[PDB]
């Protein structure tokens, strides 16, 4: 574990992380996709060998020795708010099991079920609270990667609020 487990947020490309493993905002089919998924595909394409996995699950594939944890958040265009919420919580619980299993001291993570999976809605608070619920019991340093200047501020405030 980390000596004093922490949360941090950075506004930059998760493909340039300084952590021991990465969480991909994957699709269920292991396709290159767009946004974070496409950035992960460009940096670690070997990790998309048999990466397909259902909604609400996480599947780890090694790129060399570097673990990519493919986490599949629901697409809120297809799910009810109720069922979407349940699957988004579940995907994060599966990320926490994999981070633990791998024995890493740090993990880079994006906010799942945002952007194209958001169903046209700001889900910063919903996605961040499910991330905390899952990762609070892990001792890895968690570095959250974001792509909105306002989101960086709000995520940073939510981390400080709890400390
Ligand atoms: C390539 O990864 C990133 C990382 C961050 C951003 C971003 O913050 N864009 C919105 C803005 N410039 O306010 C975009 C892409
Ligand atoms: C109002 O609909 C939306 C839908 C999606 C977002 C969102 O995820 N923004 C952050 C990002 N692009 O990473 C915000 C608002
Ligand atoms: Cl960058």
């Amino acid at each position: 574990g980390a000596m004093a487990p922490s949360y941090r947020v950075k506004r930059m490309d998760i493909a340039k992380n300084d952590e021991e493993c990465v969480v991909n905002a994957a699709n269920p089919r292991g396709l290159p996709g767009d946004g974070v998924c496409k950035a992960v595909y460009k940096k670690w394409p070997e990790s998309f060998k048999n990466s397909a996995t259902p909604v609400g699950t996480a599947k780890t594939v090694m790129c060399g020795t570097y673990p990519v944890i493919h986490a599949v958040g629901p697409n809120f265009s297809n799910y009810t708010e109720s069922e979407g919420d349940r699957e988004l919580a579940a995907a994060y619980r599966e990320v926490a099991k994999e981070v633990t299993r791998l024995g890493v001291n740090s993990v880079a993570i994006p906010l799942l079920s945002t952007g194209v999976y958001s169903g046209g809605k700001d889900r910063l608070t919903q996605s961040l609270n499910h991330l905390f619920t899952a990762m609070d019991s892990t001792d890895a340093d968690v570095v959250i990667y974001c792509r909105d200047k306002e989101w960086e501020k709000k995520i940073s405030e939510a981390i400080q609020m709890r400390t």
